[PDB]
């Protein structure tokens, strides 16, 4: 009904309530379901009384629990030791077997040397022509579904997830793997598919999920082959050509790679400009500074946007030694999760952590994790997805505003946003 008029906006830099700590339930899925407000006052309210604490996983086989890490600092230290606090195999709460972790999650569930060893060839496959075709696709596809949204909606009624920020990441990383049109749709429904496992209110098949993960996996397998007979100016052919000291990737090792890609470089992207639109439309007045100064604005208003999202809400590690952290003994073997939800609103690093500020500087925030050796890989190009979807929405649609309030993503690892309305005139 209301999806022709603007959502209610906030006053910028106002607390989340107090909440009880009786009241957070970190095991608890209803807890997951609750708004984001008292989300973050439960956060808070562990920053503040509990920054360390145990916690069962969510069941619905019930693992092992995990020591939450809540401030930035912890935070920051786990992500800068790892060879206390190892990704090997399982950067979730609930654990994988290594061969299923290291098939979907590629370079992100290694620790070094394995780990080192394929990120330093990837990177080296990210080269000029590779970067600049990247760069054309990211302004390309921004600047077409935008028009799209205003072409196939007579109403100037959409919703922003499936109109323009689900697309966009996924129709990048198709243009930057050299991807044919024709198989959008093949690739499409598989990434569905394999993202909607993530979604418990989503049914997913087990059969089906299986089988669209071998399907996808066949798939890049066959295109890093092609690639070896003929070179494009893509990065799968740059992956399969690039070496560091004699050492090059398998078509099994790229084919894992596009894996990750798919989940971690796309609904990532997806739900920090899904976060910045409702951002947008709630504090008008971040809208306006940077509508009239974008591209002075645009570096620190990105990284406000993700510091403000933070997509990723946590990563787990698992110790390899026992350690003590804040006078908290946590034993070798322990899972600890690294709330970065939490450390992007720390009162000890970010003066007015609740003031969505685009012109905030410093702005050391951790939605791209803590730094060390997993920061993320593709942390520049999703910059640059973010700066130019949020052009092409001011170029074309500047008054762009969410128009109901976002359904939300019943997760624990994934800031999701299912749905948001939008208008424009
Ligand atoms: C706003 C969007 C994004 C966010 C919030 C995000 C966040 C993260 C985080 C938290 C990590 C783990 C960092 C750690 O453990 O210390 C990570 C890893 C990684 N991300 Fe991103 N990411 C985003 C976009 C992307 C994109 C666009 C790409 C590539 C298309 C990508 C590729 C990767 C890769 C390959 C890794 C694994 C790096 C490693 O293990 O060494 N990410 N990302």
């Amino acid at each position: 009904m209301g999806l022709n008029t603007a959502i209610a906006t906030r006053v910028n830099g106002t607390p989340p309530p107090e909440v009880p700590i009786a009241d957070i339930e970190l095991g608890s899925l209803d807890f997951w379901a609750l708004d984001d407000d008292v989300r973050d006052g439960a956060f808070a309210t562990l920053r503040r009384e509990a920054p360390i604490s145990f916690w069962p996983t969510i069941e619905l086989v019930a693992g092992n629990g995990h020591w939450a890490l809540t401030k930035y600092d912890d935070v920051f230290y786990a992500s800068r030791h790892p060879d206390i606090f190892s990704s090997y195999p399982n950067i979730t709460i609930n654990d994988q077997t290594p061969e299923l972790a290291e098939y979907f999650g590629s370079m992100i569930v290694l620790d070094d040397p394995r780990h080192q060893r394929l990120r330093s060839i990837v990177s080296r496959a990210f080269t000029p022509k590779v970067v600049a075709r990247i760069e054309a696709a990211v302004r390309d596809r921004a600047h077409r579904l935008v028009s799209s949204m205003i072409a196939n909606n007579p109403d100037r009624q959409a919703d922003l997830v499936s109109e323009l920020a689900g697309p966009l990441p996924l129709q990048i990383i198709c243009d930057m793997m050299g991807i044919p049109k024709a198989d959008h749709q093949r690739i499409f429904h598989w990434t569905n598919v394999i993202l909607g496992f993530g979604d418990p209110d989503l049914a997913t098949d087990f059969d089906e999920f299986m089988q669209v993960s071998a399907d996808i996996g066949a798939y890049a397998t066959a295109l890093a082959e092609d690639r070896r007979v003929n070179h494009h100016d893509d990065l799968t052919s740059s992956l399969v050509e690039a070496e560091v000291d004699g050492e090059r990737l398998s078509s099994r090792e790229i084919a894992s790679f596009f894996i990750l890609l798919v989940v971690a470089g796309n609904e990532t992207t997806r739900n920090a400009i899904t976060h910045g639109v409702l951002a947008l439309s709630r504090y008008p007045e971040q809208r306006d500074r940077w509508w009239s100064d974008f591209d002075g604005l645009a570096p620190t208003a990105v990284e406000e946007i993700v510091r403000w999202a933070s997509p990723v809400v946590y990563m787990r590690r698992t110790l390899t030694q026992d350690i003590e952290l804040r006078g908290t003994k946590m034993a070798a073997g322990d899972k600890v999760s690294l709330w970065y939800c939490s450390a992007n609103r720390d009162e000890s690093k970010f003066a007015d952590p609740w003031t969505f500020d685009l012109a905030r500087n410093p702005n050391p925030h951790l939605g791209f994790g803590g730094g060390g050796a997993h920061f993320c890989l593709g942390a520049n190009l999703a910059r640059r997805e973010i700066r130019v979807a949020f052009d092409e929405l001011r170029r074309q649609m500047p008054d762009v505003v969410a128009t109901e309030e976002p359904a939300r993503l019943l997760s624990q690892f994934i800031h999701g946003i299912k749905t948001l309305p939008v208008t424009w005139s």
